[PDB]
């Protein structure tokens, strides 16, 4: 029932999607939008049906090339087929980089990408100047995580791990049932490690950040943490520690050639399973996930921390389980700051329904855009 | 001429201060403004001039409890002595305390002072309700900053340590002569380490940071490190490093016993009549700022970075001299993700002229107020 809560987004072929945007349901104004990622992109059309419900249709691209610029063979393929009377009602387009933007215009550099996206490089036909936009992938988790809040659904898709001392000072509501009017940092580990803050006061502004690639400070695993550096042969930072490659290390470093080397995918699938070498890397993971949060606790004084991505909701069962969850909240609060109580004003909550929050970013940012 | 240009800040007896009020000049809209420090504050009024000048005439007091309550006290002999046409001018009331606010309204805890400031316990013939806000130092020190670039008037009062590799990129005008449409990083190295992010985008918005308490992480110093920690009894943070108690600390390790123990004061002052122990520890000081600056550089991706306070237009003589300048630059480049160009994004500028940004920054925020 309430308004903007129906978000349907359904995956198809590029020609199902292009006959899809011919039935007369889909003649609307449409946005176009792309949450383009390391391994695959969904590129696709948005538009807002009756009670302010998203209804969003997209195709896979595989991102076999690894590089950025692939993508505008993507938006070409797809302006090939479209009929004019489709690319007409295009009044938007923006998508989602894995890699810091400048000027909401240029991507990059990008981990695990060649080369920079430039949005003056892209096809005004589905990028209408002045109405267009990349954004940085956490950027449009944080749009999207937003839009959740405003479609009065929060509580649907996602749920509290701990509140917080600081939400009964300042919210009347249950914690998870509304974003909150205070500071809420998303982070999303995955491939590598997201982190945007959703800044708020007279109100809730976007603002990417770039946590994981910090330095990751010692507390007492110098040892831990020069072993990853001998591997890496660099200064391990958070994301090292917290990312596929991260969990894999975690995983080699408990078994120690006693068991083959594992994907980030099978050692949380041997997790879900109860393996215990998994779930001493699983616990490892974790531990420095609770890491990055008791520092930017501080640093950015947020009032939740919000735990977003298919791996979070999919890893559940590691979350659920009532001493995992305890462990965590222990690792949340180490820290010297927390003797005058920062750690614990902070609540921290984790996707629990799978939505393409970078998708229902797009979508939002493309309305203000126009 | 430039509109806004004109500043004058005039520190005056309380007495002095009611009769200045009394003159004609001041017959105006007033806003009640107070920097409050750890070891005093300024507290006062501030009116708007012809050509948009700032006139501001403040009174000290010495918080000598050491305890932020007391500066109630402060408010209601203004009230006592102050005319109640003077009284009936006040249209705003905004504070400045060294401490993490939320709210706007809940200030601490702090560092080096006992209690809470709470805006609800504040009298509101100073603070009118709805139109009055508890600010952090930084949080005031950008909006200052912000204040001197609307006021066309930034190459005054900053001064270019190097420009970034991104400044030329998207910035028409000299490096220096604007506050940048870009992220602005404010730092203010003193008694303990301030830091603000002045966000950009459609436009300027301060978000107030803690960077300072965040955990230090080791380079190739985990002696140095470890050495302080066990002085400290808590696994070290950046402001242990780079403020008052961490300039004694390396002067203290550069002269191992051969010399008196001395104060910060005392050690810059040395350094700038050319003593080669407080230069080392001057030099050491600013290597963990260039640490801060190098992981915040890829942490919050500003495109600008501005070293504020008295103790920074004090030390001029440190940032003029090029080798200790090519020294820092270095310093701030040392991360691993310079391999991608991050550090070197980044341009780095000092305040050169003496400014109160903080009593600038609680005016200009009382207009908003108000
Ligand atoms: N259950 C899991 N828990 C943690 N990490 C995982 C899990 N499954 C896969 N991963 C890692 O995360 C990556 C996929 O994360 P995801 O956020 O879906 O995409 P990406 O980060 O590539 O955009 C995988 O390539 C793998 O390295
Ligand atoms: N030239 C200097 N360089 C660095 N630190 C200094 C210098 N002079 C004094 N200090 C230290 O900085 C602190 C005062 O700095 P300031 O920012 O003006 O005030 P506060 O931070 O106490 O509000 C004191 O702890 C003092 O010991
Ligand atoms: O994909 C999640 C994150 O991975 C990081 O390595 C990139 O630098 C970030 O910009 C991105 O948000
Ligand atoms: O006074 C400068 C800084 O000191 C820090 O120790 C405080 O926690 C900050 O809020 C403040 O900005």
């Amino acid at each position: 029932a309430p308004a903007g809560s129906h978000m349907n987004i359904k995956e198809l072929s590029l020609h199902e999607l292009c006959e899809e945007l011919k039935t007369p349901a889909w003649n609307a104004p449409l946005t176009f939008v792309g949450d383009v990622g390391g391994t695959s992109a969904r590129m696709g059309f948005v538009r807002e049906g009756k009670n302010d419900s998203v209804h969003a249709c997209v195709t896979r691209y595989s991102m076999k090339r690894k590089d950025i610029t692939e993508i505008i063979e993507f938006f070409n393929e797809i302006i090939e087929l479209m009929p004019a009377s489709v690319m007409k009602r295009v009044k938007a387009g923006v998508i989602n980089v894995p890699g810091p933007v400048t000027g909401g215009a240029v991507g990059g550099p990008f981990n695990n990408l060649k080369g920079i996206a430039r949005l003056s490089d892209y096809p005004k036909a589905l990028f209408p100047p002045g109405h267009s936009a990349i954004l940085n992938d956490l950027e449009a988790g944080g749009f999207g995580v937003l839009a959740v809040s405003d479609a009065h659904v929060f509580s649907e898709y996602f749920g509290v791990m701990w509140e917080g001392t600081q939400w009964r000072t300042c919210e009347q509501e249950p914690a998870g049932s509304v974003i909150g009017r205070g500071r809420c940092l998303v982070l999303a580990p995955g491939t590598g490690l997201g982190s945007s803050l959703i800044y708020y006061n007279p109100q809730h502004i976007v603002v990417p950040l770039e946590l994981g690639s910090q330095t990751l400070p010692m507390r007492k695993d110098i040892d831990y943490i020069q072993t990853l550096h001998a591997e890496l042969k660099l200064f391990p930072n958070y994301e090292n520690m917290v990312s596929g490659a991260g969990l894999e290390f975690h995983y080699r470093q408990v078994v120690r050639g006693s068991r083959p080397p594992c994907s980030a995918g099978e050692i949380a699938k041997l997790a879900s399973e109860g393996d215990a070498n998994a779930c001493k890397a699983m616990k490892k993971y974790h531990e420095y996930l609770m890491r990055v949060g008791s520092e930017a606790s501080m640093a950015l004084l947020p009032l939740t921390i919000v735990l977003v991505g298919d791996n979070i909701v999919n890893n559940a069962f590691f979350y659920r389980n009532p001493q995992n969850l305890k462990e965590m909240h222990h690792e949340a609060l180490n820290h010297e700051m927390e003797r005058f109580g920062f750690q614990s004003r902070v609540s921290y909550l984790r996707q629990k329904k799978l939505l393409n929050l970078n998708l229902m970013g797009c979508y939002r940012c493309g309305l203000d855009l126009s």
